[PDB]
């Protein structure tokens, strides 16, 4: 794991320069394609991409797990929905499945800690039958966190070997917006009230209790903000840990990762805390409708492309932005050049 | 034309109710898919869609024309670029071509007034060899405007007959951000300085002159803000007129139109002024980086989905949002239902 972190590659400045120059000569006024140009150069700097913006196969990794904090009444969704939906992921009827198919991406469902019998068809990396209730203790042990990180990380890089060049990260876990808020608060030094949202339609009344639970989790565990692993293990979850693992693996493999929503931003904060080298590999998708979104995004210095008021999760936003990535590549590769049309601009 | 305007259909409230209800039973927390749900219901209300969100063939209509105001030094792009790029549109090397191909849409290049010899392969609907210099007079006659409106409108509906269900609107005309700003100012009652932008890399120095030209166009012509045709003919352009025509035709045909950037917002203001019934057919794409964008959008009460800092034009933003539209349809049609999984939410 030290190795892992040690070996994350830096972006290829040379490839990026070449990229920029090529983009500048395309059939348009310089800089006119805005963030599409910026995205393209960003991809060019990614070592697993072979010096040019390209997209091979696409995959969306969905990390599923249950949380003990559910017992604190912070979620109106029945706990069993995690297991139900996980099964549904195998049948292609879920939101992320539908959008991924639309984007030509494959969905990988991973059970990192569902509190139910194992589900056939789901990748089994289960740590436990749900994590500990962060309200009264840690979610898990540091060892457990590290091991899951390693395992997911590896799994991710392995896919790379099979032609995957673009990852999407997502989750599924009833009550997961609670640990997500706790992490955000901790990492950004924001107060709980400012980052605690409605999650999956939590009634307005119930908010206060959710805020209290978050505060308690923090007071009781005293996670160290300078230690991302410490934070994850204490007030995080298996699903949160697995998402961070995808980010770590993609980065190590020198490949791009598309973020999803709020939950994903939390995992991204942890990943960047653990290894800043991860940053350049992350690509935002949409601007989540969860209350704590703006703060979390400011801390990652990220500006999403999509404003859809989405808050479903599952990696649905990631799948939705995939076409944008492909767009930047198409632009890079298929547009004609100014010089070829004898067009000369000041 | 009175007929045309008279026959624009109202949205189908019945279809929309059915839509909403179906969306509500899908495999997700109610309202969790945000604007994707809203978009879907919006499409369901469109009469040419046959009571459900669907997308058949896609087309992007690019209206090309020159402007006399070019002579006022408001644009650094050589005037001939309009004609050059128009030809390029026929070869599939332009920005909109590349993105449309990515979206599976076909590009229709229409010459409404290029100041050059006719270009083979381009649809010929040329009014004149460039419009009048709005700085010292009207762009064209009212008759000319009406006729172009009619003709484009018809052309648009005709495509509908051939399986097209989703339109994209774009333009190509050196110096066109000038009449666009004039229109915006007029319709929104905003001062010129507030809506005049850099266009295609106009140098910061040159701005002042651009602002003056806009003011002059307005003072001299005295267009009537309550009369959209009056405004278009006076301080608009052939390209601006044609874009409005696409919007009018799509609406009459009861079909959706995806807007592009700043230029398209101007045409949309005119269209809504001329026929408010057009409104429900319009769908924003991206949030253009042109200075006057926010104001123009506020007046249309529209919030774009994409934040790409784009300012190329040509209908590039429209092509880029097409996949979003298809996403909303896929969601509507392919997701499973809560009840089927025995999932019960409060
Ligand atoms: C120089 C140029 C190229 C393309 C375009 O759409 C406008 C201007
Ligand atoms: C009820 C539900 C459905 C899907 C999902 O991802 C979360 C909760």
């Amino acid at each position: 794991l030290h190795a892992l972190l040690r070996d994350i590659p830096a972006p290829d400045a040379e490839a990026m320069a070449r990229t920029q120059q090529h983009i500048d000569g395309l059939l348009k006024p310089p800089g006119s394609l805005g963030r599409l140009e910026t995205l393209a150069v960003q991809l060019a700097g990614m070592p697993g991409l072979n010096g040019t913006p390209q997209v091979g196969e696409k995959a969306v990794l969905v990390m599923c797990a249950d949380h003990g904090v559910w017992d604190e009444g912070v979620a109106v969704s029945p706990k069993i929905v995690t297991a139900i939906q996980a099964a549904n992921m195998t049948r292609g009827t879920t939101g992320v499945c539908v959008l991924a198919a639309q984007a030509g991406a494959k969905v990988h469902v991973i059970d990192v800690g569902i509190d139910a019998e194992p589900i056939p068809g789901v990748v089994n990396m289960r740590v436990a039958r749900g994590c500990g209730n962060i309200a009264v203790g840690p979610a898990m042990s540091r060892l457990q966190a590290e091991a899951l990180l390693l395992e997911v990380s590896r799994y991710t890089c392995d896919l790379a070997q099979r032609g995957v060049t673009l990852f999407g990260v997502g989750e599924l876990g009833m009550a997961n917006t609670t640990p997500a808020a706790a992490m955000v608060s901790v990492f950004t030094g924001s107060d709980a009230k400012e980052v605690v949202g409605i999650g999956a339609n939590l009634p307005p009344s119930r908010i206060d209790n959710k805020v209290d639970v978050v505060r308690r989790a923090i007071a009781i565990n005293q996670p160290n903000p300078r230690d991302g692993i410490d934070v994850l293990s204490k007030v995080g979850g298996f699903d949160l840990v697995g998402m961070t693992g995808v980010m770590l693996g993609a980065a190590r493999c020198g490949l791009p990762v598309l973020l999803d929503g709020f939950l994903s931003y939390s995992a991204a904060l942890a990943a960047c805390q653990i290894a800043p080298a991860v940053r350049p590999y992350l690509i935002p998708s949409h601007f989540s409708a969860e209350k704590g979104a703006r703060i979390a995004l400011a801390h990652l210095s990220m500006e999403p492309y999509l404003h859809m008021a989405m808050r479903l999760g599952e990696g649905s936003g990631a799948a939705l932005a995939m076409p944008i990535v492909e767009a930047a590549c198409a632009m890079f590769h298929n547009m004609g050049e100014l010089a070829a049309s004898n067009i000369v601009l000041p």
